[PDB]
């Protein structure tokens, strides 16, 4: 409903597992908000999701959403894993978990409330705001202040 909230998200870390940071803006109405935290041990696949989650949980109104991000892991994900995963219960084929379930089931919840269109960016040139999430993220991964509690080297 809500005119047309604009999000931009990055993550970044750097090892895998190793420290890694989010960044995320929101453009709600003519205001613009930020988000940027750093994890003490995680992934970049985590960063990437934790992004998008955060600015969409900070939204308490149904609303239409443009939400911009060059990631692949996410953009798969939404484009052609996660029906298919519903389906099966959230298992992959040998009846585990599928990996990052805590996080895809937490983007899944903030999905269905609403107007969602993704625009999948290639890679900052020309995009500025995803090149300033991305400054925010790299600085998080710098000075991690929590810890990603739902990461697991088992699964």
């Amino acid at each position: 409903m809500l005119k047309q909230v604009e999000i931009f998200t990055d993550g970044s870390c750097l090892g895998n597992p190793g420290p890694g940071g989010y960044g995320a803006i929101l453009r709600y109405r003519g205001r613009e908000k930020t988000f940027s935290a750093g994890y003490t041990r995680t992934t970049n696949n985590r960063m990437e999701l934790m992004a998008a989650i955060v600015a969409l949980e900070a939204l308490k109104e149904h609303c239409e959403v443009i939400l911009s991000t060059d990631s692949q892991y996410v953009r798969q994900g939404i484009t052609q894993w996660i029906h298919n995963w519903k389906k099966r219960g959230w298992k992959t084929a040998d009846k585990k978990p599928v990996k990052n379930v805590d996080l895809w089931q937490r983007l899944d919840a903030a999905l269905g409330q609403h107007q969602i269109k993704w625009e999948w960016v290639k890679g900052h040139a020309g995009h500025p705001e995803n090149e300033r999430c991305h400054e925010l993220a790299r600085a998080a991964a710098m000075n991690p202040t929590l810890e990603d509690t739902g990461y697991q080297v088992e699964v």
